[PDB]
C-alpha cells in the first residue's frame, strides 16, 4: 500500500515519458503540502476570525500590498495577523509561524521612489519579515533597497520581482544579490508579449532552483474565484504546473484579497500542490540538481547533499534540522527531498522566513533550555520529532535524518545522523 | 553556412542543452519561434463564429478543425455550419498560399448504458455529411468505441474516432479505451466535476503521454482561454495552460464557448497560434526524441522503419522538413509520433486524408489533384516537386535547404521504405 | 523467435545501465554476426608460402603487413606477389572472394628528425608496387605525416596514411596528426619503451575514444597473443587484451612475430577472430549508439546524413545487413563510424577500395567485376543483388531478414542521399 | 566549468589536472575516455589489494620484508603443493616479516593470511585432504580460504562446515572453475563471503575466447552484490622468467581493475618466479594508474540506482558518506568498525576517497583488504573510561596516521563514520571534519 500512494510508481520510472504513463488520479498524497502559499491581505481577509480560517486552510505568508492603502490600514492588516497567528500558540507541537511580506508600490515612471523609502521604514519598523521589491530592472535597485531598510532591517528577506524586460535580460545580476524572486506575471504579461511569459517564468524558475534561491509564481493562478465557487480547467493546470516547474511558493492577489472566496482559494491552492509535489519526477531532479550544483568545501553544503542521498535511500519520513537563521534547512530544500524538512529553530523570525523554500515546515522551539549543549540539542531533536507525530509527519518505525552541528551558533552544521522513530 | 543567427533563434541554445534543467535555464525570450506552428487549433463553431466572412477570419487567424457540438442545435443548423465552413475553405482555391484544408469533427450529445439513439442518428447525419473525425462523449470502456464503429455504417469506416475521457471508468479503462480508438480528447469539463479538480492535471498528462506512447492523437480541451468568452486578453493563467498543454505533448488544443459564444472568436484562435509556436520551439527534443526511440518497440514494418530513420535524418542536418507521399495519412502519422522539429509535408491525393492529417502534430497536409501520370516514378517526382515548391511559397523552404524526402517502392498504401535527404534547386 | 533474443548478447544489450549490461553478459549466449573488427597479420618466414597464406585468408586475414623494419626491396616484392596469388586464387567464386589489403610499415626515422632516405625509397616501392596502406612509424606531428603523403607522389593520393603513435610526442601532439591522417595505429611495442609501461593503457584508450569520435580508423598492435609465437594457446592476459582492445572500440587488431615469424600463424589469425566475436557481441550499443550520435556534429552532408539514418533504421528492424554501393569506400566508412550491430556489406568496382574498406569496423567488401549495365537503375540493382547473394552465401543473410539499403541519386563518388528498407526474398 | 569553478579557485588548477580528473568530470563515456591522459598522475593510494602466492621464491622472511614494501597485502599459501610443515614455516615467516614493522604503530601494514584449497579432483565434493588442510588453516589461524572448484551452494556450506565452531570468522572466497560454477553463480555468490575469477581452470573448462565474459559478467555481479571479487591467474605471466612484462599483461591488470576487481593475484609470478618483487611493484603501478581512470560519475550513478532501498542505518549512513566525499573532494572517509562490515559497505560504493578503517581486531584489519579502497589502521590502545571519548581517540588516531601516512594535509575535508553506541552493527553517523 506504502508504495502505492504519493504517486511512488510514477517516481521510480526510467524515463520522463513513462513517469508520467504511470501518473494515477487514485494515488493519494500522504506527505504534507511542501509549497508555501502567499495570500495578499485585503477587504475579504483582514478580520481576526477569517484570518484565522485562512491559518487552518494552509496561508504560510501574508503579503500586504503597499499600493493600496495607508501606513495605519496595513498597521491593523499586521496586528490582525499577528493576533489570528498567536491564537494558537498555546499548543507549541501544532503552532504554524506565518511570514509579514511588504510588496513595494514600485518606481512608477521614475530607480527607488520616496513613497517605497517610507513604506520600507515602516515594514523595518512594524517587523516585516519579508520585501517583495517591485519592478527590480539591476542589481542598483536591489542595493537602493537594502539601503532604504537601514541597520535596523538587515535580516529582512528581498525578493525582487521581475515585471518587465529588463529585468528578464539582467536576471543573472539581479538574482546574484537578491535573496529571492518573485515572477510577477501581471506587469510582466504586458511589458513582454503574453504568449511568451511562460517562457519568462520556466527559465527565472530553472534558474533559482540552480542558484538554491527561493522563487514565487504569482498573479492570476485562480481569478475566476474572486467571484466563483470554483476555478477554471486553465487554473487548476497553472498552479500544479508551477509546482512542476519548481516554484517554491505560489501566490493568491485579488483572490484572497477581495473576492467572495478567499478561504476557498488557499483551500484550491493547497489541494493541488500536494497533488503536483507527488508527481514531480525526482529520480531525473535530483540526478539534475546534485550534478548541477558545484563541489564545495562548505560543510554544510557537504552535510546538506549526504543528508539528502541518506533520505531518499531509505524513504525517510523527514529531515530534522537544527538551524539559527535557517540557512541549514535551505541547503537541504535545494535537493528537493521527497522528505519533509524539519527546521527547529528558536528565531521565531527565521521560522517565519522559512516558508520561503520549499519543502522547510518550521518548528518554533519554546521549551525550557538545558544546562548542557549536548542534551539541549537532543532535547530539540526529540521535539522536532514529537511534533512530527502530532502532525502526521512521523510514526513509530519510521526512518529520519538528523542534520545538526558540532557546536552552537551559525554556520557550524557538519552531522547527519540515521535515526529509527521510537 | 547557416548563420549565427540561425542558431539563436527557435530555442536552439536550450534546445542542444545536456540536462532539462540546463533547457529551463537557456529558454529565452528574445529568441524567435521560426518554424510553421504545428500543433492544430480545434474551433468550436456557434452563433459567433457560424457566418462564411467570419469563418475565413478563423482559417487566416489558424483554425485547422472545425467542431460541430451536437449538444446543441438540430440537424438542419449543423447541415448549414458544415456548408458555411466549405465555403470559407474553398473561397482560398485560387490561391496556394491561401488555401489550407480543413477537417470537420462531430463531437457527440452523448449516453443511459451506451450509445443512445439521437447518437446513432447524429453519427449517420455525420456520414451523409461526409464528417472527417467524431469526438465520441463519454466514453468508459472498449465496447463503447465499438458500439461508434458499428454506427459509422457500411460508408464511414474511414471516420476517425477520438474517444473523448471524461469520468473516473475512463481514466481507469484507458488503455483498453486507446486500443481500439484513432485518439484521445481529454475533455476536463466534466472530468474536473467527475473527479476532485485537483487532480484533472495528472489525468490530462498520463493520457498525453500514454498516447504519444502509442503514436496516437491527443486533444486537449475546455476552458483553455475561458476568460476570452468576454475579454479581448487572456489570464496569466490561461496562456500558461496553453504553452502546458503543448509541452505535454498534446497534437490539438481545443476552443469551446470562446469561438462558439463569445466575443473575441478570432482573437482566441489568433492567442493559440502564438502560444503554441512559442511553446513548440521550448519543447526539449534532445530527451523526447531519445524516450520516444527508446520506448517504441522493435519493428520489422518499414514504414516505422523508415520514420525513425527520417526523423534522425532531419535531426542531423536540420532539415527544413521532411516531405512524405500518403494515402491513407499512416506514413505521416509515424513521421509524427517521434516528433521531428522539422515540418511533415504530406501530400496525398486524399482530400479526407489530408483534413485528418490535421490531428497529428507537425503535419502541414497538401491535396494533390493533378493527374496521374502513365510512368508511376515520374508521378511520384511530381508530388515530391510539388511538396518542395509549396514548400517554397509558403515560406517552409528555400533554395540550398536540406529536405527529407519519404516515399515507397510500388504504388498503394502500405510500402513505405525509402528515405531520401535531397538538396533543394 | 525467442531463441533470436538469447544470442548474440541481446539481453545484456537491451540493458538499462552499463552495471546491468555486464551483469546479464553469458557465456552460453553465442555470437551470430560475421566478426567485425579486421585482421592484421604481418608477413615473414612463417607466413610467406603460398599455401600458408591461403589458409590465413580462410581463418581470417583482412589484412598482410609487410614489415619495412626486415628483408630486402626483393624479398617484400616476393611477398606482395605470394599474397596475391593466394588472394587471386579464390576469385574463380566471386560470391565468397575476400579481398585482402597489404600494408607497408616503414623502417621509421631511426636518429633522424623526420623522414629517412631508406622511408623515402621504400614508400617508392610501396606506390610502385600497389600497396593500400601505409603503417608510417614514429609519427611526432602533423609535417611528419605530410612529408609521407610527399614522398607517395602524385601516384600514390590513394594511399591511405595510419599514423603509428610510439612515443610521448605523438601522444601530445595527437590531435593535429589525426586530423591529417587517414588513421591511427597505437604501436604500443615502442609506445611501452618511451613512456611507463604502465601508462600505454590510457594511452591506447585515449587514442582508440578520440579515433571513434572522428570517425577515423584505429589499429590496436602489439604483442596481443605473443605467447602463441611458441605455444598452440594463448595465456588468460592475451585473450583478454584482444577482448578489451575490441571492447575499447578499436577497427583493426595486428599480429605481429605471431605470424611473421611464430610456429602457430594460421591459429593466432583464428584466435582473433573467435575473441573479436564474442567481444564484439559484448559491446554495449545502448550507451554507445546514443554517445556516438550525441557527439557527431551536425551536418549538411547529404552522405553523413544518409548514414546515421540507415544506422538508426537498422538498429529499429534488427536489420541482418546494411548493404552500400561505394566507390572509394567513403560511404561505407560513414555508416561504421556510428558502429551499428548491422553487418555493412559494401559493394565496389574499385578492388583497392575493397582492400582498404578492412580498416573500418564492420566493412565486409565484395568485389564487384561485372561491367556497367546500359540502364544505370540496372547496374545499381544488380549490384546490390550481388551483395544480397554473396550475404547468403556467407551466412550474413537469409529469407525473411530485413536489410537497410543505402545507394545514390547519380553515378559517381560523392552522392550517397539514399536509405530503403528491403526483405530478402 | 560553473560546477567546478569554486572549487578551482581554491584547490588550484594543477589539483584538477592530476588523478584523470578531467576524464572523472566528463559528461559521456566516450568523453571520458578522449580526456584519459599519460601526464595525469596518480596521487591517491593503491585501493586494489594485491595477493600474491607464498613458494621458494617468496618464502624468505627478509624477502617477505620487500613484498611488503613493494605493496603485497594478502599473502596466498597454494595448498596444491607442499606439506603442512611447509605451509606452517610459510605463515611464520609472513607473521615474522609483518611484525617486524610493529614498532610503529601509525605506520604497520597489516597482511592477511589466504589458504587456497587442492581441491576436489575426481570427486564430487569436499575432499578428505581439502577436511584436513581447512582444519590446518583454522588452528593456524588463517583468514582466508579460496576454496577451489566451487560448483553449488552445498560447496560452500561443507567448506564452512569443515572450518568448524572455531573457524566461524574466516572468510570463504569460493574460486569458479568451470561452467557449472558460472551458470549457478547466484546460488553460489548468495552464501559466499566474496569470489575469485579462476581464470586458469575456467579458460580449460570452457572455450578460452569466453573467459572475459565470465570475468566481466562475475565482476559486475560482486559490485552489484557489494561483496569482494579477484582477478586471478597469468596477469603478469612472462614475469616468471623475465624483468618486464608484455603489453598483453599490463593491459590485462589495468583491465581487471577498470572490470570492478577489488583484489588482483599474482601466482607463478611471486611463488617460483625470478622476479616476484618486481611483479608486486608492477601489479602496484598499474592498479593506481587504473584506479583513477574508473569513470565514477557514471559508475557512482549506476552503484546508486542499482543498490536496493535500504532501512539498515549503515547502509543509509555509507551512501550519505560517499556522497559526502565526491561533494568536497574528500582526501579520506575515516570508519570505526568492529568486524569490517562499515567500511564494506562504503567500499561498495566505489569513493575515490580512501576509507581508512580503525579496528581493534587484528583479524578484521587483515580481512579487509578484500575490499577495495580501505586501509586498515590496527589500534593498540585500551579503552577509555567514557565511551565517547575512546571514539574520539579512535578519530583521532585515523587522523594522525593520515597526516603521517600522506593520505591527509591540513586544511582537507574529511567523512568521519561512527555509530550510537558499542559494538557491531551501530554505524549510523557520518561528521564532516576540516584537518587542521
Ligand atoms: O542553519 P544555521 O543558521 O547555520 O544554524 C545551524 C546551527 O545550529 C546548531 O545545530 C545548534 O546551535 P545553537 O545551539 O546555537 O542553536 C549549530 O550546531 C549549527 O551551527
Ligand atoms: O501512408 P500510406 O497510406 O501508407 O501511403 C504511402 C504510399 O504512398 C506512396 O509513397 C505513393 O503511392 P501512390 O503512388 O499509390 O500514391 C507508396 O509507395 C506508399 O506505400
Ligand atoms: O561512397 P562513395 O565513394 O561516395 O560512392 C558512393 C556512390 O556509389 C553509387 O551508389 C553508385 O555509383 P556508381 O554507379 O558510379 O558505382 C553513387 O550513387 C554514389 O555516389
Ligand atoms: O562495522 P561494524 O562491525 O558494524 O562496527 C561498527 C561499530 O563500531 C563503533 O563505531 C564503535 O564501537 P566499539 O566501541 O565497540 O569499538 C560502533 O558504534 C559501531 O556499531
Ligand atoms: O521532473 S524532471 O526530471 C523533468 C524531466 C523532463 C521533462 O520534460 C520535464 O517536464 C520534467 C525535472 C524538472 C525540473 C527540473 O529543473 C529538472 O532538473 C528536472
Ligand atoms: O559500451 S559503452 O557504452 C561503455 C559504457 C561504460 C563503460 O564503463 C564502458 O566500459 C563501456 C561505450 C560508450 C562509448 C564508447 O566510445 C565506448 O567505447 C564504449
Ligand atoms: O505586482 C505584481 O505582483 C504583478 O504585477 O504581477
Ligand atoms: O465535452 C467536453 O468537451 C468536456 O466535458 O470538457
Ligand atoms: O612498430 C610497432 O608495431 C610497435 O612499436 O609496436
Ligand atoms: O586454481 C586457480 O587459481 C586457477 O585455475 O586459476
Ligand atoms: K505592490
Ligand atoms: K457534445
Ligand atoms: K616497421
Ligand atoms: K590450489
Ligand atoms: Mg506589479
Ligand atoms: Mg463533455
Ligand atoms: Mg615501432
Ligand atoms: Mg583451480
Amino acid at each position: 500500500a506504502f508504495f502505492q500512494q504519493q504517486q511512488l510508481p510514477a517516481a521510480m520510472a526510467d524515463t520522463f515519458l513513462e513517469h508520467l504513463c504511470l501518473l494515477d488520479i487514485d494515488s493519494e498524497p500522504v506527505a504534507a503540502r511542501s509549497t508555501s502559499i502567499i495570500a495578499t491581505i485585503g477587504p475579504a481577509s483582514r478580520s481576526v476570525e477569517r484570518l484565522k480560517e485562512m491559518i487552518k486552510a494552509g496561508m504560510n505568508i501574508a503579503r500586504l500590498n503597499f499600493s493600496h492603502g495607508s501606513h495605519e490600514y496595513h498597521a491593523e492588516s499586521i496586528a490582525n495577523v499577528r493576533e489570528a497567528v498567536e491564537s494558537f500558540a498555546g499548543s507549541p507541537l501544532s503552532y504554524r509561524p506565518v511570514a509579514i511580506a511588504l510588496d513595494t508600490k514600485g518606481p512608477g515612471s521614475g530607480g527607488l521612489s520616496e513613497q517605497d523609502v517610507r513604506d520600507l521604514r515602516f515594514g523595518v519598523e512594524h517587523g516585516v519579515d519579508i520585501v517583495f521589491a517591485s519592478f527590480v530592472r539591476k542589481a542598483s535597485d536591489v542595493a537602493a533597497v537594502r539601503a532604504a531598510l537601514g541597520p535596523e532591517g538587515h535580516g529582512i528577506k528581498i525578493i525582487s520581482k521581475i515585471e518587465n524586460h529588463e529585468g528578464v535580460k539582467r536576471f543573472d545580476e539581479i538574482l546574484e544579490v537578491s535573496d529571492g524572486i518573485m515572477v510577477a506575471r501581471g506587469d510582466l504579461g504586458i511589458e513582454i508579449p503574453a504568449e511568451k511569459v511562460f517562457l519568462a517564468q520556466k527559465m527565472m524558475i530553472g534558474r533559482c532552483n540552480l542558484a538554491g534561491k527561493p522563487v514565487v509564481c504569482a498573479t492570476q493562478m485562480l481569478e475566476s474565484m474572486i467571484t466563483k465557487p470554483r476555478p477554471t480547467r486553465a487554473e487548476t493546470s497553472d498552479v500544479a504546473n508551477a509546482v512542476l516547474d519548481g516554484a517554491d511558493c505560489i501566490m493568491l492577489s485579488g483572490e484572497t484579497a477581495k473576492g467572495n472566496f478567499p478561504v476557498e482559494a488557499v483551500k484550491m491552492q493547497h489541494a493541488i500542490a500536494r497533488e503536483a509535489e507527488a508527481a514531480v519526477y525526482h529520480r531525473q531532479l535530483f540526478e539534475e540538481l546534485r550534478r548541477a550544483a558545484p563541489l564545495s568545501r562548505d560543510p554544510t553544503e557537504v552535510t546538506a547533499i549526504g543528508a539528502v542521498e541518506a533520505a531518499f535511500k531509505c524513504c525517510a519520513a523527514a529531515i530534522i534540522v537544527l538551524t539559527t537563521t535557517g540557512r541549514s534547512a535551505q541547503l537541504l530544500s535545494r535537493y528537493r527531498p521527497r522528505a519533509a524538512v524539519i527546521a527547529v529553530t528558536r528565531s521565531a523570525q527565521a521560522a517565519r522566513q522559512v516558508h520561503l523554500c520549499r519543502g522547510v515546515f518550521p518548528l518554533l522551539y519554546r521549551e525550557p533550555p538545558e544546562a548542557i549543549w549536548a542534551d539541549d540539542v537532543d532535547r530539540r531533536v526529540q521535539f522536532g520529532i514529537e511534533s512530527g507525530k502530532l502532525r502526521g509527519f512521523l510514526r513509530v518505525g519510521d526512518l529520519v535524518i538528523v542534520v545538526t552541528g558540532w557546536r552552537p551558533g551559525s554556520g557550524y552544521t557538519n552531522i547527519m545522523r540515521v535515526l529509527s522513530i521510537s
